[PDB]
């Protein structure tokens, strides 16, 4: 019985994300529909009033110093969309091109934009549908262009996708997902190409895929102390309290949590031993593990921490009307022009989630050549091999595999250091807030890949240090093992890996070990 | 009919990819037959002999320590294959994939890789059939993982591409093209899963396209001057030989080449005026142009410079043998263990090429970025638009697209920087190269995407500026306009130019103006 | 003190001879010569009043203001003026001195104007002991540094002695024996030209990487002769193989350093012929870790950088950068384009900066094994000396030089970052100075980090074949016994910082001979 968000002021990330998955429906509240009919009488006022309004009457950019008269208005909307219409690149994904439709229609359900009753119902329609316009990856300085593509994809000239990805022309688009074709007559153009929308339905993903892979990292982090006898007492909550972060409290207490009722860890506060004169000497261990183990609260935790405020900011940013120019509600003025599409603040918190994944993603990868190291792994078969040694190599590869994967992450840095001033120096200064939510996502699905990798070495690592039985392990610890299982066959002897990390990575990203 | 290349010992840079490319058939010639004979007896002899040598008689990496029974060296090297196939991402292209299968096959043609006759012969197979193995393009440090994914192509255990990037099962890969399905009884595993061939391969196309990729440079420089009144001082050879720079040089006189025959450009030498007192106030214009024309010779011939630095180090590299183990030709010795195989040289080469490749696209950009600026483009309409001023905005979406790629280009950088010690520490450092020549490949397309905006506005510029029937434009002006407008019409009214941008670029990469 | 005659062109040896001060400097007849009739040729242009930047024109995109003979004096002066806008820390002495040189050097070619008095105080200044104060920073690629230099020339600006003390404009003019620098001439643009900065910096850079390059062999060398490395992967027979300048080079040196070493080993591994009771585990693979077996390779992509870098520099130093120039031929008056542009040592300065970072890497990494004492085969945790656990040896070094590496890994290339600027003239600018500075500070990095390894291997080669050093090479042991003068053995426990940087300064200098 597909649920249903109805949408009014607010919606959350995960209800966001719910409906660009296509998981729930959405449905415009009455209160929203008056805003929203309010706003388009508005904006019919504003045209009959002759006000001077950009892209009402003024042309685009450094252009609206040229004034245009009211019968060339649809002329002059219609090669807006055409000149934006130059974006390139592989097309965004099913999920993300929904996202950046619901995102400009959470703005216009403000009520503040002038769309139409149509214009809205051919946002909701697509919603709705298991479709999604196929909109070109770049382009933008930070969203017109993209936002331009989406207006021909939803006119029926441009092409759509399914959830596979497979392309349908844009007459195919309409039909199979019974749309309507968009029709701006009422002249609301620019309540489709305007604000923040495809950044912030970037973002709204990278967040939700952050999520899960966040609870896989803590999953396994728990799962590799199981196979190394890790010790417990680095992530007692007494520590967690006199380092009150908040990302490091949460981190400690789910590590916890999932390594309760294990007999694999080690418990002992080492100390509460009380030494003597025959123990002086070389003991044949430490007393603390090394910082893969013993610092992920204070790793893991800082990421979090960077994660809650990324979300923080896009929530205010997803709820907010990022469209310029604006007819405010309160009918104060006919209609206040301003910079609000200007995205900085998407581009900042990608760029800081993008570093943070980069961190964590380098912490799985320590971990996984950490466990697959014969001389620091304690007494596991070297890259957990099975079979004969030397004729057997296990996760050897894989592991190599996961370093690059990191390596290539690090080469990318931040995108909003490079603003260049352009459109005729009018734009002197961008924000590049889409490109930063890109690149965050690539990073996003390199972690992924780690984590696979790392997944698949602790289920086989589990199996040799505990038997096939799992015994010991603890119950989360099991259930995830099991689960993989399910899958993912044991690695008796040595096969090609590759099309299991990828696998299994895409599951990583939309569910948690639970 | 088509060339074919005949194989011995050296193969240059522009005949790699005519094979690569499919342009060209290959041949072994007699004297290398010979040679690759010679080691597979070699081989065999070392095999015999029981050597103790790597992946004959040890495991791999660090399970070196481990010995092999001869008996079981079938299994040894399966196995090598198996755990190496580890990787994940996008496929390498079709020209890509078949460049890495030449590299591989140069490297043995050399005589030193023990080689069997039917292992060299499906390599050569495979360059002269219309297929190209598909392998995926991420997992290596620098190339193992993506050599073990050929290997299993090879054997029909893996997809193939065919010109079109259509990928086919292994079976329908090797009916096809009519390959034999590859046998490695001769314990000759080595000879393929082996060197640098991966990141030389893709260094070798980023090659081919830099020299297109420049010459439209040098050419849409030279429409420039023609369209903004350009001061062809500036290039004199006189200048040249004052800092005798040879790609400095190089681009000056291809510029003036470009240029010669044009009514267009301003050919005065200012010094040779004489100025009175009736003469001294302001001018309308300075005697000398913006950097983006009068120190082209100087951006242009520094990376040209790069690129002669980056190609000569790929030569050496592509008729090298970076195998290991080897087996010495002279029999000084039954085999000699080394380094051969780390790819720092095309790591260091392909960083510094991304580098010179981010500049030149500077250039491009702040070329478009000034003549589609009305205040800068000395009376050509702004953005180039025709129709209406403010109803029409002709490029200026486009202009603001080419910011977009070049903002996204700056964000990533070298990848040589980023080594980190893997494989149980066996592997301590390690060369990224492949990783670096992939990222130069992404620079190089954004590039070419660029230059297409660039060319597109010109051609624009050129008919504004002269007339439809360019009057007083240069020969070679008249001719790249011509071509141009042989598939891309004039921008008459506003109209969706991101398609026709993605076209004009595949185009750019492959030919060149003339 | 040796004397270096300029004529038409210097070798970077020469050129950070004169600039180090170790080499007096000289112009040539034919020099002075060619520079004589220049000077005539810019009077000539002066006098016919030709339409030349800088003699009758305004500045930047403010040269379509034209201006009269009887104002070039104030037009010149405040030239220097509003580009002495510079900031940050004053260039090294050894680097404002190659700025110097590098102006020099261009003006000699004999196309710059340049009066016989104002190349007489570039070469005074060289022949003294003293270095103009100029500020790093300000210029996207060289005017404002250089515009710094002539008001110290003229005694409106600091000095500074071989030390760094500073000394105020007439203290330096004084005590180094500088006339002050008088352009009535209508030469300043023969001074406030060109890429003298960036082309100073990067000569330095030479210098220096040259010789860390030589520490980076030699103590990889002796890294063999402490951990039984296996000399066959340095073998000649690889380097033809895969036939790299600087690779071959590379391997050549290492067999060189470890030539009559007993430490290392020897043996072809393939010249073993196995038997059926021999399968098994053996203690140790048959192959280095690739911090020593591919030592050869990295190294060799590096000095190919470095070799490329200095074939570039070396066109530069010895080219004219000037804009206007006044051709010998006297084809035209004059020639105006942009000459100026640093765009070769913007990339060649980025692309070295790269290398040092992975050269930087291999020697820290050499560290990190040699101080583990699961992986250096027997040597005591970090090389500590004394009862373990009271003794921690080069324990918090070895950190440092991972610290120090990270550091150098966060700055990337300067060439990528151009900026449209000067009213949109300057529309693409090439930041070669800031390039070359930026590898400076790597350099200065990997001197560190060397000096650590350094430190490490004269102890760990100790504690392997004792006090003594039984069975190292002649060139190992004349290697440690040179460092040992200054720099003691760790038989317990002492801040090493101070140490470090001394011997990190003294890298930068000389090479281990």
């Amino acid at each position: 019985p597909k649920p249903a968000v109805e949408l009014d002021r607010h919606i959350d990330l995960d209800q966001a994300h719910a409906v660009a998955s296509g998981g729930a429906r959405i449905v415009l509240a009455p209160p929203a529909r008056d805003r929203c009919r309010a706003s388009e009488a508005r904006l019919g006022a504003v045209i009959r009033e002759a006000r001077h309004v950009y892209g009402l009457t003024t042309g685009f950019g450094p252009l609206a110093n040229r004034l245009i008269s009211g019968e060339n208005v649809r002329t002059l909307q219609a090669n807006l969309v055409h000149h934006l219409a130059s974006g390139v690149g592989p097309v965004l994904d099913w999920t993300t091109a929904r996202a950046m439709v619901l995102a400009r229609l959470v703005s216009i359900a403000q009520g503040a934009s002038g769309a139409s009753e149509g214009t809205i119902a051919r946002l909701i329609d697509l919603l709705n549908s298991e479709l999604a316009p196929a909109v070109p990856s770049r382009g933008t300085v930070g969203d017109l262009t993209p936002l331009a593509h989406m207006v021909l994809c939803l006119q029926g000239r441009g092409d759509f996708l399914d959830r596979d990805g497979t392309r349908l022309d844009g007459a195919e688009g309409l039909r199979r997902g019974r749309l309507q074709p968009l029709d701006l007559s009422h002249r609301d153009a620019l309540a489709l190409v305007n604000g923040t929308s495809a950044m912030t339905g970037i973002a709204l993903v990278n967040a939700h895929a952050c999520r899960h892979l966040g609870n896989w990292a803590v999953a396994l982090t728990a799962l590799l102390a199981e196979c190394l006898r890790g010790r417990t007492e680095a992530w007692a909550a007494a520590l967690s309290d006199l380092r009150p972060h908040p990302g490091q409290k949460d981190a400690a207490a789910r590590l916890r949590a999932r390594v309760d009722g294990s007999a694999r860890v080690v418990r002992h506060v080492i100390a509460e031993r009380r030494l003597d004169a025959g123990d002086i000497g070389t003991e044949p261990e430490a007393g603390q593990d090394a910082y893969s183990l013993r610092c992920a609260p204070q790793v893991l935790g800082a990421g979090f921490d960077t994660l809650a405020w990324h979300d923080r900011v896009l929530t205010i940013e997803l709820n907010a009307v990022t469209d310029n120019p604006v007819f405010p509600p309160d009918g104060s003025v006919p209609a206040l022009h301003g910079g609000n599409f200007m995205g900085q603040h998407v581009a900042l918190t990608s760029d800081a989630l993008a570093t943070a994944v980069t961190v964590l993603a380098g912490l799985a990868e320590r971990q996984i050549a950490r466990l697959t190291d014969e001389r620091l792994n304690r007494g596991l078969p070297p890259f957990l091999h099975r079979g004969p040694a030397g004729l057997n190599s296990g996760f050897m590869g894989a592991q190599v595999t996961a370093t690059a994967l990191l390596a290539e992450m690090r080469a990318t840095g931040p995108a909003s250091i490079h603003s260049i001033s352009t459109n005729a120096a009018n734009q002197d200064v961008v924000s590049l807030g889409t490109i930063a939510a890109r690149l965050c996502r690539e990073k996003i699905d390199r972690w992924a890949e780690i984590l696979a990798i790392l997944a698949l070495c602790l289920a086989q690592a589990a199996e040799l240090r505990c038997g096939s039985g799992l015994d010991g392990v603890s119950p989360a610890g099991k259930k995830l093992v099991q689960a993989l299982r399910e899958q993912f066959p044991p690695l008796e002897t040595d096969r090609p890996l590759g099309q299991e990390i990828a696998a299994l990575a895409t599951h990583l990203l939309q569910q948690s070990p639970v």
